RNA sequence: AGUAAU
């Protein structure tokens, strides 16, 4: 939908294959869960940049997965394939600072007030999560759980929606 | 200097 590609799959031919890294953690409190967002909040978005360009852009530090790009007001929502990229990106994407994109964590998945915006994670109650969260946290393509039941202490990668 | 679509 504001994805590159919508029907595409998670699978071994498909050159945007990922992992899903599912961990679980005893220092969560009971039904509770972890996830690490692959969303990025992009700002300082000149008014000639298309969704294209800032996929572009990122193109050699992660590979892009949706761009939600608010023009009007000068910023932009980026998913990115994996965790791993994510953090890649806040690093190391323009260091220099050339561009004028300045680039933070962004929420995904989950309440707001549940995310930590510094680490760029979400500590949720499972029982703040609607049904169709719980269906995406163990069927998604990008992210999510792979199969495995939600319980306390896990921990998984942000996962796709509708 | 902007954290949203749901």
């Amino acid at each position: 939908n504001h994805h590159l590609y919508p029907d595409e799959l998670n699978v071994s031919n498909n050159p945007h294959y990922r992992p899903k890294p599912v961990s679980y953690d005893s220092t969560l409190p009971p039904d509770h869960i972890k996830v690490y967002s692959r969303t990025l909040f992009i700002g300082g978005v000149p008014l000639n940049m298309k969704e294209w360009d800032l996929a572009n852009v990122l193109k050699p530090f992660a590979e892009v997965q949706s761009v939600i790009l608010n023009n009007s007001r000068k910023h932009a929502f980026v998913k990115v394939y994996s965790r791993h990229e994510a953090e890649n990106v806040l690093q190391n994407f323009n260091k220099d600072g050339a561009l004028p994109l300045r680039t933070r964590w962004g929420v995904g998945f989950g309440p707001r007030d549940c995310c930590d915006y510094q680490h760029g994670y979400s500590i949720i109650p499972m029982h703040r999560l609607t049904d169709a969260d719980k269906k995406w946290s163990v069927s998604a393509q990008w992210g999510g759980t792979s199969g495995q039941p939600l319980v306390t202490g896990i921990v998984f990668e942000e996962p796709d929606i509708i």
